[PDB]
């Protein structure tokens, strides 16, 4: 099958801004990205190349760390809640598509545990 176009990372009609919490790029994203389990989550799923049939019939809100990184770099998010939701969509997609206890699920759970540790230390708005 064909892959869908990836999620937008910038939009000329959506207001842009930078906040000190959007920490999410320099601390949270970077800490997850360097983890040895991060690589399957760093780019959109290519369903044919990864042999994942049926993926985009099941997952209609795909999300990956590469998209989140680029959204942050482009000032796409207005607030931390929008960015956190994308991380959580990424984890949830993995838990929905794959079977419980699969290696990829255990990898996502380890990244999610680390994510929550970093979110716990999200700074107050300046
Ligand atoms: C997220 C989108 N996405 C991308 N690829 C996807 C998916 C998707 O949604 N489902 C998919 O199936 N795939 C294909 C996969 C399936 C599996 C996979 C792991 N291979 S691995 O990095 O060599 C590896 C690592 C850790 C291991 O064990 C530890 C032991 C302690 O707990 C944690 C697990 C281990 F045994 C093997 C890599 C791609």
């Amino acid at each position: 099958s064909m892959n869908p176009p990836p999620p937008e990372t910038s939009n000329p009609n959506k207001p842009k801004r930078q906040t000190n919490q959007l920490y999410l790029l320099r601390v949270v994203l970077k800490t997850l990205w360097k983890h040895q389990f991060a690589w399957p989550f760093q780019q959109p799923v290519d369903a044919v190349k990864l042999n994942l049939p049926d993926y985009y019939k099941i997952i209609k809100t795909p999300m990956d760390m590469g998209t989140i990184k680029k959204r942050l770099e482009n000032n796409y998010y207005w607030n931390a809640q929008e960015c956190i939701q994308d991380f959580n969509t990424m984890f949830t997609n993995c838990y929905i598509y794959n079977k419980p206890g699969d290696d990829i699920v255990l990898m996502a759970e380890a990244l999610e545990k680390l994510f929550l540790q970093k979110i716990n230390e999200l700074p107050t708005e300046e």
